[PDB]
């Protein structure tokens, strides 16, 4: 059909009349919820006005397209309230961007990224005083697009829902440091695929990683190291893109994460460390696939400083143990400061926060 | 945690007060539903009893699991009127075992497949009336269990809810006859891959399809051809299993469809083909993978006698065109008579109709 978009100057807002109070001095991520919600409708009509409304329930039919044949996208970014009490939200056009590849790749209805960014402000706007303020804690913001069609067709749905939700989250790490994790590498375990959609936010790709998550656990390990091919290439860490900062085989110190060739989904915080790193012109910066036998051959030779996730839930994450056909390989991440990743928060904190003004902010 | 089942013995009843009215003389695919459903409620403290209640909408937590990460699954299958009035299934306990299967690898709870077979039982009894009777129609039956955590976490669920929805289906082929679809075969797209979840029937598999059901409707093609490998595995068309009856390459008439070995959904249909072509002992029946290079070559020597899809929406489902690389390739299935679709669907209507008594029937 021909395309249209909700505009935020038609915005509609009912105040809750039912506020929840507010959590103590215990953020535990995705369980705490804020007093209001967005909402808009779509169907043959177009989109209907968006609303803020007290945070509620959905009513869906039983048929509903969502839960039967998972027409459903998600994206996630943070708000962060810096010692002044502004608020303001990381890269969210990035964010946006991502949101409408998702949605049309599940044939839903496109919208205009600027109404959307300019509801979730007014959303986040009037829930300001949910944001937390102390060192490291955020708000996420959690949009949603959903198919709603009473029909157990597997079809392009003629309804839909766009709603966001927003949670109060904690501090991950104390103020200028870090700590590990230990990775299980198992091939027998696929996240995605070229000519997939492990490319797209969306919820289709996470359900089938619980079982996987459970099995790292039992292991002892704490996240997945998800591997593609019969060469083993390093994709992804649990839901964060992977780096390696490493002397390579050319002899050439650089900063290495596998390219958008299908299997690996486009990171905001992932994208930022490419810029960071590429402004600050220290060594080389390269997109390139890290294969398994790359990574053995570079620490038995000591040719590996770091190895960490990416995305908007740690920001930076190392990784000091990797689990392989039944091999523990020590990473020496923390032996080697480590450094980058230091520096990379650092400066990720000094944007995010305030203490430096920086075109990536986007003021609420 | 620990198993438990909920019991039929400990089935609620509520009937509706309000019944809709049952449609005229057009049965359109998955729009029109029934008076009551079933209902199971499962947290912590276990499963709740189950309860059918007039058909109503779900109200979900905005959070809930199944809307963000997919956790989702669901089972097709008919329910059949024969001209006495009596209501049969077909090898329903087939779908029970899978639906568990389903449930094991998204970490949502078990059941008892007897009592939810039990349950579904009582259901259909109560909406029988629902139930066409018209040669060739039916009356599907659409289990589902979904994840209903109010949590951001990509985690096992704390929370579900089962439901069984029904609904009337019309005749798709006059009685004695079939017509074919053609179908686009491009490897661009990636239906599932070993080492993921395409051998269960999750909604994830579903809602990335849509978009390349499009894309062969654009290019004059009825159905989406599924090809798996470097090698052009043939694994799937649309929803359903493939099949091809040919002279194979040592010069023996068999019929083959792929192997269960990660790519193919175990259809009920598929095993119910593979059963009675075992049982006739007329040719050989194989399970083993197809390539695109077999089957032109046997397109060539005139070798290929039919090629069809099985499933629970058409039964059997005969292929004449296949576009492939850009080349329209005829596939000569109506030529054949098809005598061995014919034959598959004459068999499968004495049994599903009651005409014949057989221990593939359950009774309602
Ligand atoms: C969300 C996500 C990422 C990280 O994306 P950010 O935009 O940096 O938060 C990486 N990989 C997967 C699989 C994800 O879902
Ligand atoms: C449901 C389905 C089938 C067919 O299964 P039946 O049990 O015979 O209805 C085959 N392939 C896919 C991908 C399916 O979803």
């Amino acid at each position: 059909g021909a395309s249209s978009s909700f505009k935020a100057a038609d915005l509609q807002l009912e105040m809750t009349q039912k506020p929840h109070k507010k959590p103590g001095p215990p953020l535990v991520f995705g369980k705490t919820f804020t007093d209001h919600m967005l909402m808009v409708e779509w169907n043959d009509k177009g989109w209907g006005q968006p609303r803020i409304q007290p945070f509620q329930n959905l009513t869906l039919h039983p048929a509903s397209s969502s839960l039967h044949y998972s027409l459903q996208l998600f994206e996630g970014m943070k708000a962060f309230k810096g010692k002044d009490q502004q608020v303001r939200l990381f890269r969210p056009w990035l964010n946006m961007d991502r949101m409408l590849r998702s949605a049309m790749r599940l044939c839903l209805p496109s919208f205009d990224k600027l109404e959307l960014l300019e509801c979730i402000r007014r959303l986040i706007e009037v829930d300001k005083d949910w944001v937390p303020d102390a060192a490291g804690t955020s708000l996420y913001v959690r949009p949603v697009l959903i198919g709603n069609e009473p029909s157990l067709g597997v079809s392009q749905p003629r309804r839909a829902l766009l709603f966001v939700i927003l949670c109060p989250v904690g501090a991950y790490f104390p103020g200028g440091s870090v700590t590990p994790v230990s990775l299980l590498a198992d091939p027998a375990f696929i996240r995605a695929w070229v000519g997939g959609v492990g490319n797209y936010k969306l919820g289709g790709n996470y359900g089938p990683t619980v079982l996987v998550q459970q099995e790292a656990l039992k292991r002892g390990c704490e996240q997945v190291l998800w591997l593609y091919g019969p060469d083993h290439q390093l994709t992804e860490v649990g839901t964060m893109n992977i780096f390696v900062y490493w002397t390579h085989e050319d002899g050439v110190l650089e900063l290495v994460t596998p390219p958008l060739n299908g299997v690996i989904l486009p990171g905001v915080v992932r994208q930022s460390l490419l810029d960071m790193a590429q402004t600050w012109g220290e060594f080389r910066v390269v997109e390139r696939t890290i294969t398994m036998k790359q990574l053995l051959r570079a620490l038995e030779e000591g040719r590996v400083r770091e190895v960490f996730g990416s995305g908007t839930a740690c920001q930076v994450c190392p990784v000091h143990r990797i689990l392989y056909k039944d091999r523990n390989l020590h990473i020496p991440t923390m032996e080697n400061g480590p450094e980058l990743i230091l520096r990379f928060q650092k400066e990720l904190k000094e944007i995010q926060y305030g203490i430096r003004a920086h075109e990536w902010m986007f003021p609420v």
